[PDB]
Order: structure tokens, then C-alpha cells, then sequence
């Protein structure tokens, strides 16, 4: 199997189409995904159908060039855990105001797959351009 | 020998304010560089321990009432001297009296046993909205 770390990595590293994809196959049937309170996509979904709905979907359809990048990934000694620090960036389609925001993704494996995805994310910034 | 990093980086954490805060002190290193969330309130780089309790942990004491970041998480990263926590932060505005919950992560750098670079990550929405009149 592919280490943990090239899995995640491929969530992030490649086109959005190779990095979609890289997901899905990773993704667990019963994947906990958290998204931060003061996001507006904030909560908790359970199984990839409900992440594409509330998340991603959203994400495509309300911004434009929404994008994550990575500066460091960690590996977590004693856990399969993964910890990725990165900025997000994209133009808010309604205002056409552009952010850049920090992020850190909190991700859990379990034999390869991914079980558990938290963000942390500087959500002023981000709300700060669908401001009229 | 200093202390694990671990053991240093809890030890700002789980005890009152008054011993984090002389942890904290006893453990940053002269050349530690601090960096708030840009959409925090105190946002911003600073340059040793004058400028950050200057900016960041005076204002958290003045300006709010039983400021708390409670940890859930301690990580320590395979090989590296980085410690990175995952936590809630709560307290209440004092001009406003509006209390709030947010979530970070600290991302926290040693060199030989003293704290040389800090990061925070914030759910910063949420802190600012308490900050409304
Ligand atoms: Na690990
Ligand atoms: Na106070």
C-alpha cells in the first residue's frame, strides 16, 4: 500500500480532477468529516455523499479558483495521523472580493483509509470577502 | 538535559494561568518569533517575549474575562522538535460582555529545550462576532 503521507499528499498536490479522485478512493465508507464552525460550510458529515454536498459542491459553486495549498505536512508520532499546514485562497463569486486565509487539515487513517478529516481555518478572512 | 518538548509545551497549558504563564516565560527562547492568526485580533508576527506579551497575552488578560485555552490534543511529530495542539479557546469580551468558543491549533517549534517559533490557527469568525457590539 501507499504510505499515509503520499496518500494525503495526492489530496492536495495534483490537479483538482487527480485530487478529487485520490479522495474518493481514500475516503472511509463512515468518514468523519468536520468542517470549522465559523466556516460557512461549518459542521460535521458523515460519509463521502454528504462531504460533496455540503462541502465541495459549495466550494466549486460560490467561489471562484477556490484552492488549498500545502507548506508542511507532519506525520504524528505514535498515531496515523497527518497534520497539514496550508493557506486557502479564491474570490468570493457574489462580491468578487479575494481572501487568502491559514488553514490547519487534522487528518486520521485507519489501514489506509481516511476515518477522520478536521479543519482549522482563520474563517474572519473568509467571511470578511462575502461581505457586501 | 532540558525537559522533553512535550513535557514543556504542556506545562503552559494545564496549570492556572499564573504557572502557564511563568512556564511559558521560562521556556521562550530569546529569538522566539510569534505569530497570531491574521483575522485574530492580535494578528501579527512578534519578535520575543517583550513584544509578545506586549501584544498578544497583556490584551488577552485585559480585554476579556477568564480567557481560556483548553488543550484536546497533543501531538508530537515523528523526529522533529514540533509540538503542535489541538484545543478550544473560550472567555467573554469585556466591552461587550459576549462570551464565545473557537477552535485552534498551535503549531510550536524548540530548538535544544526553548520555544523558538509559535503559530496559531483560530476559528477567528467566532472570536470577532463576540467582539460586536
Ligand atoms: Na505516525
Ligand atoms: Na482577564
Amino acid at each position: 500500500p501507499k504510505a499515509n503521507l503520499e496518500i494525503i499528499r495526492s489530496t492536495y498536490e495534483g490537479s483538482a480532477s487527480s485530487n478529487a479522485k485520490h479522495l474518493a478512493e481514500a475516503l472511509s465508507e463512515k468518514v468523519e468529516w468536520t468542517e470549522a464552525e465559523g466556516f460557512p460550510y461549518g459542521g460535521t458529515y458523515i460519509g463521502v455523499e454528504a462531504i460533496m454536498e455540503n462541502v465541495f459542491s459549495r466550494l466549486g459553486s460560490e467561489w471562484n479558483d477556490y484552492k488549498a495549498s500545502v507548506n508542511m505536512y507532519h506525520e504524528v508520532s505514535g498515531k496515523d495521523v497527518i497534520i497539514a499546514e496550508g493557506m486557502y485562497s479564491g474570490v468570493y463569486k457574489d462580491t468578487g472580493k479575494s481572501f487568502e486565509a491559514e488553514f490547519v487539515h487534522v487528518w486520521q487513517l485507519e489501514n489506509g483509509k481516511i476515518v477522520k478529516f478536521k479543519q482549522y481555518v482563520d474563517s474572519h478572512l473568509v467571511r470578511e470577502a462575502m461581505k457586501s
